């Protein structure tokens, strides 16, 4: 049968199933309703930055249609919805004056979710730094972000936390560091060669450190000021794609492990163990900031659960570790990506070139965190795949590859949970086709099709798969 034995009975009692969006990717009303610009507004409006020179001005217009979309997710038997609050919709300048119309939108959305029996899981940040803060403070390069983010978080806790009980601070800080400050392909477009300036060998590490310090500060504020009354939780969302040694050679096994450490360990060792991975300390040396004992103690234990965004897997080949002039976070890993093993690709690709369909990567990631980090509470906060541009409506709706994707990846998650992994929930990226960053509207990740001419929603086969799987 098309569920492949999956149902709510196949997962733990009270296991949470949801779908996911982010503010800039779905809301629209980017320069309306009092919202100030984010670094993504400025970036997307610059010709050449995004596929087709597209932007999130309108996106899916969830801002106007949110009750339609909530009705849809309830009809598909989901328990929860992960979405983000746009910082510049609340504070158009990132600090100071509150935009009451923005606050009203999130109140309305949260209230409707609760009315319809859908639990809100709310990200405070999803790439969309207020442009004013980038210009005034230099964004995540500035340690002052901890104070600025804490004050924003405090407002959100005060304003929404009597209703919202499941928070996340950041989303994929690794990708912000990598693409914003190593490769320079996401805002602020910084890198060694870049027009905007930068240094690919130092800035990614500064940025990651500031995300960690800012997360810890916001959680300390929650715990000391809001937790007694509100009794909720705050976590963080980290991407983790699996790395598998190309062979059982000492050097290939070491490479796959170095990659895991530079990818997920970069954040998880601080959050769980209060220090950066030893290999990062060894290889990155003085370019890796040092936590003071006090900071390390603030960061350690500061996530109530770990959100993992899990999409794909790669084979890794090793090499003798060399002394080399630093060039970039990416080059610091001293690993070699390889396409195939024993003449076979690791998996077929979805629309996105980086997205290899490798269901066993889900098991790899979850088992790895279980075994290495004392089995922390994990929530799979994103998992999904994309279709290309230019298909017909019917072609989008018959998304048999995505049905197969969810059945296979969820079977692998189930395998890890049945082996004892403390996974509390799973969220599909995305509820809706939406604005996919550099790919704009050319990448379709939704279980629900959105016609970007008419803005109409139509559930795809994968949406009905979830509805069947999740029936109560
Ligand atoms: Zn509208």
């Amino acid at each position: 049968n098309w569920l492949g034995g999956l149902s709510r009975a196949a997962f733990p009692k009270r296991f949470v199933f949801g779908t996911v969006t982010s503010a800039y990717q779905v809301e629209g009303m980017a320069a309306s309703g009092g919202r100030g610009p984010s670094i993504w507004d400025a970036f997307a409006h610059t010709p050449g930055n995004v596929a087709g020179n597209q932007n999130g001005d309108v996106a899916t217009d969830q801002y106007h249609r949110y009750k339609e979309d909530v009705n849809l997710m309830k009809s598909l038997n989901f328990d929860a919805y992960r979405f983000s609050i746009s910082w510049s919709r609340i504070f158009p300048d990132g600090e100071g004056r509150v935009n009451q119309e923005g606050v009203a939108y999130y109140n309305n959305l949260i209230n409707y979710l609760l009315q319809k029996g859908i639990t809100p899981y709310v990200n405070l940040y999803h790439y969309d730094l207020p442009l004013a803060l980038e210009k005034k403070y230099g964004g995540w390069l500035n340690a002052k972000m901890a104070d600025l983010f804490t004050e924003y978080a405090d407002f959100c806790f005060k304003t929404f936390g009597n209703r919202v009980k499941h928070w996340f601070t950041f989303n994929q800080p690794r990708i912000v560091a990598l693409l914003g400050y190593d490769q320079g392909t996401n805002p602020p477009k910084r890198c060694t060669k870049c027009a905007a300036g930068g240094n690919s060998a130092t800035e990614p590490y500064i940025v990651a450190h500031n995300f960690l310090l800012s997360h810890a500060a916001a959680v300390a504020r929650y715990r000391t000021k809001y937790q007694a009354a509100q009794q909720g939780k705050v976590g963080i969302v980290l991407d983790f794609n699996w790395y598998e040694a190309l062979s059982n050679s000492t050097e290939d096994q070491a490479a796959a492990q170095r990659a895991r450490d530079f990818h997920i360990g970069w954040y998880l060792d601080p959050l769980i163990n209060g220090h950066y991975p030893q290999i990062m300390q060894d290889l990155v040396k003085d370019r890796l900031p040092k936590f003071t004992p006090e900071q390390a103690r603030l960061v350690k234990g500061s996530a109530d659960y770990i959100g993992i965004n899990q999409y794909t897997a790669s084979y890794m080949k090793g090499q003798q570790l060399m002394q080399q002039t630093p060039t970039s976070y990416s080059a610091d890993w001293q690993v070699t990506y390889v396409f195939a093993k024993n003449g076979k690709p690791i998996g077929p690709q979805a629309n996105s070139n980086w997205l290899y369909i490798v269901p066993w990567g889900m098991y790899g990631c979850v088992n790895y965190i279980k075994q290495k980090y004392g089995n922390p509470t994990v929530v799979i906060t994103e998992n999904g795949m994309d279709q290309p541009a230019n298909l017909s409506r019917d072609q989008y709706l018959r998304d048999t590859t995505r049905v197969h994707f969810y059945r296979s990846y969820l079977t692998q998650l189930k395998k890890a949970i049945d082996e004892g992994a403390n996974v509390a929930g799973y969220f599909a990226w995305s509820l809706l086709d939406n604005f996919e960053w550099l790919s704009g509207y050319t990448s379709k990740f939704g279980i629900v099709y959105v016609d970007f001419n008419t803005l109409e929603r139509h559930p795809k086969a994968s949406a009905y798969w979830f509805r069947d799987m999740l029936k109560h």
